[PDB]
């Protein structure tokens, strides 16, 4: 991987796995979650931040500060097959006192056709209080350095799904899976439950139907809370809508407290 | 990856991912498992085995024969950290009508130094009544093909703890873990438990604070029945001693055995 030639994005390549695919052969969309986590946090270590595993800027650290996602978006147009390569540009921008956002775009490195784009969007948070807070003005400084100036957006359109508001599912859910719970391979590098656990977690209450008929084109989720090592979460799922589309909750399962929302969409194979 | 210039092994090279470090920053043994399997499966295309999910010869295919993992074996030395390359090389022996095997060595790309070595043994079974069989004289032919024809051993040593006896843990257990589930991502193309899941989950009863001071070493694990999608399974683990364990994974509702192991740790 390397940053392109002007050093505002960040490019790199990587081989579909054996272990990385599910029952048609190509790329779950956890890996594709995995792939896009690496290729930023390989850009954020080429831009000079920190490599103590929490990825922070001079101000930062002299803060006690760390950026935490508020949330994902994902589009994909054709999920790689195993043993193809898939090429990934990355790239951040400032979006003023509120957070900072990270974009992406998919390739398939034969033909250089888009076959999928991402967005997230990262919050302050004081990592001794766990309170959010806003981008000061020494750290929207050190984001003009490495960040294209004029807008650059993965998700240009007007009302997009990336920017949708997502309801909070009302019991009874239509379809559940409960007591799951993280073991060491979900956490991070800090112990911490990876970003893309809760992808999969979200996704375990999607009927086995659904998942063998349709293809899953776009996931779009909010983080609330984060889901401890000793934490237990029920998964529901309800539907509303050819195209099939869900309405998500992430919960602790003894006192219901909200982790995450989201939605799905899926197109019939 | 290739296949090397006597075309009887095979190396692959690989880049410690962020996501598959662990607290020292340094690759899990689940992630060096998953390393083995990939290059394992390159091994298997380049030599000519199906392509279709299950790895098969010619004859395997006529006879609706797979293979299935009895005993996976994997000593650490040093574990890559993230950003380093560590390159593995594989190659398989027939076992005469028992099985095969699978071996691998670990390398720093770098230094050049041996950091690790493997060893996986593989039986016959009928994919239809799940049977476990003896390999035929047609798919030992086979493997004359594509195997040094003299013995080549990650583990050569007389009486080493890959070949050693497991016994079956005694209740109660000093440290468990309860209500294990797969989810999809523990599943591979074929919608079969991931043989790394099972390290995982017998990894899972070990107490926090072993993990925290002491680096695994060695963990020998026995394969005797398979995990459905629905599932559920208790893991269990009892101080044996360096630090060294006897693990038992079983279905939690009626004790079935699934897996037995044990693993060797190393002060810090
Ligand atoms: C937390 C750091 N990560 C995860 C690898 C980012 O994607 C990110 C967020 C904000 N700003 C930058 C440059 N990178
Ligand atoms: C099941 C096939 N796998 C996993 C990829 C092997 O490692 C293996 C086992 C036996 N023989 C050969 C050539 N390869």
């Amino acid at each position: 991987g390397s940053l392109t030639e002007d050093g505002l994005s960040y490019k790199e390549k990587f081989v579909v796995r054996s272990y990385e695919v599910g029952s048609n052969k190509t790329a779950t969309v956890e890996t594709i979650a995995n792939l896009l986590q690496e290729v930023g946090c390989n850009h954020a270590q080429s831009v000079g931040f920190s490599t103590d595993g929490f990825a922070t800027t001079t101000t930062m650290r002299k803060l006690h500060l760390i950026w935490v996602t508020a949330r994902m978006h994902i589009e994909i147009y054709k999920y790689p097959a195993w043993g193809d390569v898939v090429e990934i540009e990355t790239w951040c921008q400032s979006e003023g006192r509120i957070g900072t956002r990270r974009d992406w775009i998919l390739k398939d490195s034969v033909t250089g056709e888009v076959t999928g784009r991402a967005t997230s969007k990262w919050v302050m948070m004081n990592q001794d209080t766990r309170r959010l807070q806003k981008v000061s003005d020494d750290v929207r400084d050190e984001y003009l350095v490495f960040c294209p100036q004029e807008p650059r957006l993965a998700f240009p359109e007007e009302n997009n799904r990336s920017l949708k508001k997502i309801p909070k599912l009302e019991d009874p859910a239509q379809y559940s899976m409960i007591g799951l719970k993280p073991r060491r391979a979900d956490l991070d590098m800090n112990q911490h439950v990876n970003n893309v656990t809760y992808i999969g977690w979200v996704l375990e209450s999607i009927p086995q139907e659904i998942v063998d008929t349709h293809e899953l084109q776009v996931i779009t989720l909010d983080y609330r809370r984060e889901c401890q090592q000793d934490d237990v979460v029920d998964s529901l799922t309800t539907t509303t809508s050819n195209d099939s589309q869900f309405l998500h909750l992430l919960r602790l399962s003894g006192d219901g407290q909200e982790i995450n929302r989201g939605t799905t969409l899926w197109r019939k194979k």
